[PDB]
């Protein structure tokens, strides 16, 4: 017969899909798979929670394809040598997929089709993770955007895009279509354990199309209309936390932005809009980011302002090792790298704080930190991890004057009541906030908790020097 694949790698749900809407209008006899990638999954910098929030999602996708009338199709190996082969096999009219942002993704990608027109079948590659494509937001000048302000001015004006439709009544494949392919399959959904992974930190949002979907009702229900001045407090539980379910389309992007746009014309409250229109601007972040990685693909190597590929990084294994572990002395920050390690999850304003820590207390290749994340993070994002990382130092897209975070002032300010950290350091409720806040803990008190690694004061001007330094060196 003449079957549609639909390739699933990080859109993992039947609904508001845009390649797989796109394929079931040429054909019912349409057939999911996705591919346990060698080269992905045995990387040093796949974190566990990650493994076991995609499998949570894989399982449901596996029920939802059985529930349309066809099934998803499972494999373990080189995508640019099995997927031509099962589709080879499968006479396939043709392989749909959604196009990738990422240098991996993309040149992977680029190999399968010219992989499959070789085995002269149609390989179709639609964007569907971004309300819009790189291509579709450029300057008066048909360039990309390396500052915020004027990319947010374009993208915010862009008509935006509707759900498409959840595609029914499939036709699945026949026994003598299966035999052809049994040798490409897996004959089950490995388990996390079995995949040689473990995990029981629990997740921001179950892993699910349906769990994804439940969350963004509920939080478009009523937490958003809060999100702004809630967003910015980690004891607060703020934000959406649907974070995994957008980076491995748990939850399709124009669903998000849908929901988020009917709260707000049911809003009739000025702050409420308000609150909703910021939630907004983060999905538009997320397209900054996203934008720039795939415009800028050597972003991803590292420093990208030149003068920050020169950057002397003392580099002191102990400090970073110390940080990893919760054990730089500083509670914001030990907070949230236990927060980070045991729930595979961190409150942004976190994450902005030990990145800044990191690279500018630390004063280590923030391309350590990039990694350690990565090695943790459920919803750990190359591009959005990058940006993160790349603002700790200004040295990528959108950068501002140097500034060093100051902990005890970001945890002030951000968590006054110390509550945060209370509830991530509970060896330390004993202490006052006060005391917790300025990082100052006498040695009695402080019992097991370490004292701070280094001096705040002296690593800042230690940074500041080698900056100058270097600038007029330039
Ligand atoms: C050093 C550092 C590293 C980061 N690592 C990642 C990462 O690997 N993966 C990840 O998706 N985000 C990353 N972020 C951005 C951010 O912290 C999260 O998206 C956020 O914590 C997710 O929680 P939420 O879903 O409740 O967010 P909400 O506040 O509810 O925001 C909704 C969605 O907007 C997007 N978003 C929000 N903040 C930004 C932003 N600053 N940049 C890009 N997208 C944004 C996310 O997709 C998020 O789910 C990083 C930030 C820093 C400073």
């Amino acid at each position: 017969a003449a079957p549609i694949l639909f390739w699933h790698r990080r859109d993992l749900r039947l609904s508001d899909n845009i390649g797989l809407a796109a394929a079931r209008a040429q054909s019912a006899q349409l057939i999911g798979l996705f591919c346990l990638d060698p080269q992905i999954l045995q990387s040093a910098d796949m974190a566990p929670a990650r493994v076991a929030y995609l499998q949570g999602c894989l399982q449901e996708l596996q029920q939802r394809y059985q529930q349309a009338g066809s099934r998803l199709l499972l494999l373990q190996g080189d995508p640019q040598h099995l997927i031509p082969q099962l589709a080879q096999q499968l006479q396939a009219e043709a392989v749909y997929w959604n196009q990738d942002i990422e240098p991996y993704g993309r040149d992977r990608d680029g190999q399968v089709a010219a992989a499959l027109k070789t085995a002269g079948i149609r390989a179709v590659q639609l964007w569907d993770q971004l309300l819009h494509s790189p291509d579709q937001i450029l300057s008066g000048s048909g360039n990309p955007y390396s500052v915020y302000g004027p990319f947010w001015k374009n993208w915010q004006a862009q008509p935006k895009p509707t759900p498409v439709a959840t595609p029914t009544e499939l036709v699945d494949l026949s026994p003598e279509q299966l035999t052809a392919i049994a040798p490409l399959l897996l004959s089950e959904l490995p388990t996390l354990k079995q995949l040689g992974f473990d995990w029981d930190g629990g997740f921001p949002v179950e892993p699910g199309e349906t769990a994804a979907i439940a969350r963004l009702q509920e939080f478009c229900d009523r937490a958003i209309a809060d999100y702004d001045p809630q967003r910015n407090f980690p004891a607060e539980a703020g934000t959406s936390g649907l974070s995994p379910a957008l980076k491995f389309g748990a939850i399709g992007i124009r669903q998000a932005w849908q929901a988020a746009s009917a709260a707000h014309a049911l809003s009739r409250s000025d702050e409420a809009r308000n609150s909703i229109r910021v939630w907004q601007q983060e999905l538009a972040w997320r397209e900054f980011y996203q934008h720039a990685l795939y415009h800028f693909p050597s972003l991803a190597d590292g420093p990208y302002r030149s003068l920050w590929q020169q950057f002397p990084w003392e580099n002191r294994e102990a400090l970073f090792t110390a940080w990893t572990q919760a054990q730089t002395g500083y509670p914001i920050v030990d907070a949230a790298m236990r927060q980070l390690t045991e729930t595979g999850w961190m409150h942004n304003r976190c994450r902005m704080i030990v990145a800044s820590f990191l690279t500018k207390d630390l004063i280590i290749d923030w391309r350590r930190g990039e990694q350690f994340f990565m090695q943790h993070l459920v919803d750990g994002d190359l591009a959005a991890n990058n940006g993160g990382w790349q603002w700790s130092a200004s040295s990528g897209m959108d950068p501002k004057p140097l500034r060093i975070f100051n902990p005890a002032s970001q945890a002030k300010k951000f968590d006054a009541t110390a509550t945060y950290i209370k509830r991530w350091l509970p060896e330390l409720r004993h202490v006052h906030p006060k005391d917790l806040i300025s990082g100052e803990i006498t040695p009695i008190e402080r019992r097991g908790y370490p004292a701070p690694i280094v001096n705040h004061n002296l690593r800042q001007k230690q940074f500041k020097a080698l900056y100058n330094q270097l600038k007029a060196a330039i």
